[PDB]
């Protein structure tokens, strides 16, 4: 169908697949702060794999702040997606961290509950 090692280097959000969180079914990426996603994906992630579904399986197993703390992520509207990629031919599982931006952001990194990065 297509060699896996050629399609894995092409996995990109909004292209190959999209995700929707069980906690925010009707909200786009740009209306969600990275911190909101990080604190609510435990409710469930629905993957919409648009391409390569014959050859590959894409799962987001963890959402991580690029630098380890929400303020930094909320400022850049960025997240580090920890992925699990299954090669459907051989059935081997591969892991890959992918950094994506385009999520809601605010200049100081304050979160959805008013918390300020580093204060208190």
């Amino acid at each position: 169908m297509e060699d896996f090692k050629k399609i894995v280097n092409n996995i990109r959000l909004k292209d190959t697949f999209d995700f929707k969180l069980a906690a925010f079914p009707n909200q786009n990426y740009d209306q969600l702060l990275p911190s909101q996603i990080y604190k609510n994906y435990y409710q469930g992630i629905e993957i919409q794999q648009h391409k390569y579904q014959n050859e590959l399986d894409i799962k987001i197993i963890n959402f991580l702040y690029p630098d380890g703390d929400f303020g930094s992520a909320n400022k850049n509207g960025t997240l580090k997606l920890s992925l699990m990629l299954t090669d459907k031919k051989n059935n081997q599982v591969y892991y890959k961290l992918l950094e994506v931006s385009g999520f809601k952001s605010n200049p100081y990194g304050v979160d959805e509950n008013g918390t300020i990065p580093g204060l208190e």
